[PDB]
RNA sequence: AUCACCGCCAAGACGACGGCGGACUGAACCUUCAUUACCUCUGUUUG
């Protein structure tokens, strides 16, 4: 929360006599704190108060800073007087007088006069103190002007009885009770800002009567002329100043209380809005209307509607749309509850708790329902590439029927299974039937994957459902239609993949060690503790945390934090430096110490090191965290030693709480998160930039990596695993040719179930299996979840998930074992026409350990991933217009040259980073103008290796496809929004309202029509990619999707947000126009790469260079899929 | 559309023309992979 800048979190429990939901304030996780009492006595949320109290009397210098001595003493004297107050209230101790003044003083509190000329220095004072008098000078000056005085009428306002802006009291009461102060009463109103449970406040008080007496005269337009003329003397100075909608509320304020004063004679806005519809019920929702819009951050005034048809049509579909997130709020609510027990207005799913486990198990949905839309997709390509077979899904009882009774079709896909599965000899002997049992099967599997309606929860009902499909070996009934069973054979055959896979984990994970040189390095003994501990953790494990940071990340972090630490001169803050290694840049992973290490480390941190982390608890988890707090805090107080108070300086980390006594990192990781959740909503009010957001709100993810890198260099240690840590770069090996310990036995004890969910994951790129992995360990490591208060109930929930997991570690483990060193398992002769020279595709990518070898088979993978959807249907054509021509080739190869001499590319490279590393620690402000152009050159050099890289071996083409599949999958995640509150959470809410509140019920059916469904499920079943010869249109897809989700405007709104941050975090800067409520225009360029950011000439001017990530081809492309075109500034 | 969206604080008199909450709500963030990979490191307070 922001409210005097207070620590802690907001909780919302029942408990109360009333059997309704109150807001607490949690500061350690545990606790339950009242707000009043809170904020009354709270040293910080007081002082925070207090100083926001004086700020609208006397400003502080806008920083969106160095005020005049006026404006400082003026403040200093009310802080003074106000504080003397305060602490003979008994509200303010001693102890904190420093910090009170530090927070009045933010900007300072030691300057020289303005005429002076020294370092620190007033500004001159401005020609009159309004200059920075605030809102509520005024109201605070009625009874005087001196500080005293304004001070005095402060105290009361906040701590006694509180005022209105003009002066008067807010509540004059004739009961018992007196009124309260501003901080009681905004206490009050967070105390009950909890979820509603029905309908009541969403009935419309108000009609054509009503609107016929208050619209005599058109208000709407009369505001609109208000907002113009706010807008314009904005615009009028010579830096065009954007009017805020805060700015305009006091002024629509206004003009709403004239026109009320027009209707009626009066301005009293006073109601009864039990007694019926009423002129002032419409006027309280048209002021209501007005301070939503006020509200704004962008564009305030061009959102007012300019008419009274428009300000009724702003007001009935806002009405329409609270009753809808309404409805979908309580629908939800109820289908979490189930039966259970209790009485859905007391369930636990109103509360804080609940919704957060609602909101990680709907996320969980989407990726489900995702990973498996891709799977459909797959099995189209698999099963019926040319569309021989209006119902477009294939698993379908109508379309299923078709597949097995066509037996070519079948063989022909049983001979293409490659792809998919890899080479599997369990397949290949099932017989003609057997086949079409098979075919059969794995489409019922997809469907009983695909077609489920579920949730998480502590029963794992949802993985019950699964193996109520998966378990399957027959379907149907004899005397009916689609009567299959399988054959002995191929229930073995399925049984046996995954059984083979799980018996072969063990000497692939040597291998991959072994491989990576690790074996090398190692002495035989650690070698074969490190091989044990890695086997064990994928044998047999425990739910882990997925909240671990990627290690790359950690151990840049860890880098940067060292590099810093040890540039300084105090020594003591070299104890904030680990021994973890730099990540490495692919390059460097040519040198064989370099990989083992990497390799070992990696290995280690995935398995042993997050088994053994996440459970941790004590010493082991609040050392690591109180050390990471105490580097910000050192690293801070480094960086801004010279400004102000920066002896007291503390990381921003130094606001989350530490570790709980009997709390895990599991625990403490995922509670983590909620606060990044809250410091990105935070972070998008100041800058609506999600980029920029992003690095403002870091510091939460920062924390973490600081902390798991201390963990994990303490496990290093404690495990005795110091070892891989020594070995450095470019040191020969230990052993050249190291005896291997025996392969571990992996073997596991798979149900059919698993054998069938690990086969339909073959139809799921690795990728989407490992986000399903890693979102099912953060619901699982959520605390707060409803439980079974049923002994033995958990036993078999647990059993299920941990088999689960196993299927998909199995997975992800297996990686790749089926298809390394063998033949392409597809035709790469449609992927010719990607070149001008048919020959030369060939030589490059048809067979007839390096970095170029490397370079291949990533390239060849690439292509794969496209024909598994059989997708050169849908960019044949524009793929054929970027035709990789051979003098692209030759250029490529003549950069790369490396037989004579230094190549040019890796001759730029070091060039680069040595001219980087001489500014950056010889002089970090400045460089010459020929140091600079040889930069330059050397960045020109390097753009053209990446671009001619990027066509040569198809980065381009699989990026651009890679692309296009994301942006269809975020609206497909949208389509799965609709679908699931219209069809589910809605219904529910419709049925619990019964014959009471049909209008509500009229406005939930609403939310379809028979366009945005079909929007839906062209979206579900990449019917919009099903063209044979044209470009798909993204940007008509945005729209489409826009329309789907406008049934919640919050989501219609987000629809085209998505999709342009999607593109900007890669460094795509697509921009739309609208136009009659559509998206057009689409305009692609790119944001630059910005070499010497700070760094100056030493003849004077920006040093700066700039580097494309993008070549011109993949703009082009990427303008295509939008509909749009290329448009570079200058 | 491109930060929105939902909700809370009612009046003894002319206003809420002011204050707020929000893992509570979408959007973000985080993420198995020897991927394309490039931006010195590091960051208080305000906003």
């Amino acid at each position: 929360m922001q409210i005097g800048k207070v620590q802690g979190r907001t909780i919302s429990e029942f408990g109360d006599p009333a059997g309704g939901l109150k807001r607490k304030i949690s500061t350690d996780g545990k606790n339950r704190k009242e707000l009043p009492a809170h904020l009354s006595s709270d040293p910080k949320a007081l002082i925070g108060q207090w100083i926001s109290g004086i700020d609208k009397i006397y400003r502080k210098p806008d920083s969106r800073p160095t005020p005049s001595k006026m404006q400082f003493d003026a403040r200093d004297d009310l802080g003074e007087a106000f504080w003397k107050l305060v602490s003979e209230a008994g509200l303010a101790q001693d102890s904190d007088y420093d910090q009170f003044k530090r927070r009045l003083h933010p900007y300072g509190d030691k300057f020289q006069p303005a005429d002076s000329g020294a370092k620190l220095k007033f500004e001159a004072d401005p020609p009159e103190p309004q200059a920075f008098h605030g809102r509520w000078y005024g109201a605070m000056s009625k009874r005087g002007n001196d500080a005293k005085e304004l001070a005095a009428a402060l105290y009361e306002h906040l701590h006694v009885d509180e005022k209105r802006i003009d002066g008067q009291p807010k509540r004059n009461p004739k009961t018992d009770k007196f009124a309260p102060g501003l901080v009681v009463a905004r206490a009050l109103g967070i105390e009950s800002s909890v979820l509603p449970r029905g309908m009541a406040r969403l009935a419309r008080n108000w009609g054509e009567e009503e609107i016929q007496t208050y619209f005599v005269v058109d208000v709407a337009a009369s505001v609109k002329e208000v907002a113009k003329a706010a807008v314009s003397a904005a615009q009028a100075f010579d830096p065009p100043r954007q009017v805020s909608g805060r700015s305009l509320s006091p002024k629509v304020g206004f003009a709403l209380a004239e026109h009320l004063e027009r209707v009626t004679g009066s301005k009293r806005c006073s109601f009864d809005p039990a007694a019926g519809p009423s002129v002032l019920a419409l006027h309280d929702e048209v002021k209501k209307t007005y301070k939503r819009l006020c509200a704004r951050g962008k564009n305030a005034a061009r959102a007012f509607p300019a008419d009274k048809t428009e300000l009724l049509a702003l007001m009935r579909h806002t009405h329409e749309n609270r009753v809808r997130n309404q409805m979908v709020r309580m629908g939800r609510v109820s289908e979490y509850r189930g039966q259970q027990a209790g009485d859905l207005a007391q369930s636990h799913y109103w509360t804080s708790a609940g919704q957060t486990e609602i909101k990680e198990s709907e996320i969980f949905v989407r990726l489900w329902v995702g990973a498996f839309a891709l799977a459909g997709r797959s099995m189209k390509a698999w099963i019926d590439p040319m569309g021989k077979i209006n119902d477009r899904d294939l698993t379908a009882a109508v379309n299923i029927r078709q597949v097995i009774s066509n037996k070519e079709m079948v063989a022909e896909a049983m001979a293409r299974r490659g792809i998919y599965f890899g080479e599997t000899p369990e397949l290949d002997r099932l017989g003609a039937e057997g086949n079409e049992g098979f075919v059969f099967a794995l489409l019922r599997y997809l469907r009983g994957c695909r077609n489920q309606t579920f949730h998480l929860g502590a029963r794992a009902g949802f993985l019950k459902e699964i193996r109520k499909e998966l378990e399957k070996t027959r379907w149907g009934k004899a005397k009916e239609a689609e009567h299959v069973v399988l054959t002995d054979k191929t229930v073995a055959a399925i049984r046996a993949i995954i059984d083979n896979d799980a018996k072969a984990l063990g000497a692939r994970l040597l291998a991959d060690l072994s491989g990576a040189f690790v074996a090398h390095y190692a002495s035989k003994e650690h070698f074969s503790t490190l091989y044990s501990e890695i086997v064990k953790a994928v044998k047999d494990a425990p739910e882990v945390s997925s909240g671990l940071p990627r290690l790359k990340l950690l151990l840049k972090r860890a880098d940067g934090v060292r590099g810093y630490v040890h540039g300084l001169r105090d020594t003591r803050k070299h104890a904030f430096a680990t021994k973890l290694p730099p990540p490495p840049a692919p390059r460097e992973l040519d040198d064989p110490a370099t990989k083992a290490r990497y390799i070992a480390l990696l290995r280690l941190y995935d398995g042993p090191f997050r088994a053994y982390a996440s459970g941790i608890t004590g010493t082991a988890l609040a050392g690591p965290a109180a050390r990471a707090k105490e580097a910000a805090t050192a690293l801070a107080q480094s960086v801004n030693v010279t400004k102000a108070y920066s002896d007291v300086m503390e990381g921003r980390t130094s606001r989350l709480r530490p570790p709980n006594d009997g709390e895990t990192l599991r625990e403490y990781l995922s509670a983590l998160t909620g606060e990044t959740a809250t410091e990105f909503r935070v972070q998008i009010g100041y800058e609506s930039d999600s980029e920029n957001a992003r690095k403002q709100a870091e510091f939460i993810e920062n924390y973490r990596r600081d902390m798991l890198a201390f963990m994990f260099e303490d496990y290093i240690r404690a495990k005795g695993f110091d070892w891989i840590l020594k070995i450095e770069p470019g040191a020969t090996a230990m052993t050249r040719a190291p005896v291997l310990p025996e392969p571990i036995d992996t073997r596991g004890q798979y149900e059919h179930w698993q054998a069938a969910l690990y086969l339909v994951m073959h139809f799921v790129p690795a990728s989407d299996v490992s986000n399903l992995l890693h979102q099912l360990r953060k619901w699982e490591a959520l605390q707060g979840k409803y439980e079974l208060v049923q002994a033995d109930a958990r036993r078999e929930a647990l059993d299920l998930v941990k088999r689960f997991r196993d299927v998909l570690v199995l997975f992800l483990k297996t990686g790749e074992a089926r298809f390394e060193g063998r033949a392409a398992p597809f035709d790469l002769k449609p992927f010719r026409a990607l070149f001008a020279n048919p020959a030369t595709f060939d030589r490059l990518f048809m067979a007839t350990a390096s970095e170029p070898e490397l370079r291949v088979a990533r390239t060849l993978r690439g292509l794969r991933q496209i024909a598994r959807y059989n997708h050169m249907a849908v960019l044949s054509d524009l793929f054929a217009k970027h035709k990789v021509r051979d003098e692209e080739v030759a250029r490529l190869a003549e950069i790369e040259d490396e037989t004579q001499e230094k190549s040019q590319i890796v001759a730029a490279q070091e060039l680069r980073t040595d001219l980087h590393d001489k500014v950056m620690k010889c002089h970090p402000k400045t460089i010459s103008p020929e140091e600079r152009q040889s930069y330059a050159a050397a960045i020109k050099t390097i753009e053209e290796h990446r671009f001619l890289v990027g066509r040569v071996y198809l980065g381009d083409h699989l990026r651009l496809h890679r692309l296009m599949m994301d942006v269809i999958g975020r609206l497909i995640d949208y389509a799965g929004a609709y679908e699931r509150d219209t069809g589910t959470f809605l219904i529910n809410a419709s049925k619990q309202l019964g014959a009471g509140a049909d209008w509500a019920v009229t406005i939930a059916g609403a939310a379809n029509t028979d366009a945005r469904t079909q929007t839906r499920k062209d979206l579900a079943h990449f019917n919009v990619l099903d063209r044979a010869d044209g470009t798909p249109d993204l940007t008509a897809l945005v729209n489409r999707a826009r329309e789907m989700m406008a049934y919640d405007r919050k989501r219609k709104n987000a629809v085209p947000r998505s999709i342009l941050d999607m593109l900007a975090r890669l460094g795509l800067t697509l921009k739309w126009q609208m136009k009659d409520h559509l998206l057009q225009d689409a305009t692609i360029t790119q944001a630059a790469i910005k070499h010497l950011d700070k760094v100056r000439l030493t003849v004077g001017g920006p040093a700066a260079v700039t580097e494309a990530r993008f070549s011109q081809d993949y703009l082009q492309m990427v303008a295509a899929v939008f509909n749009g075109s290329v448009q570079n500034p200058k």
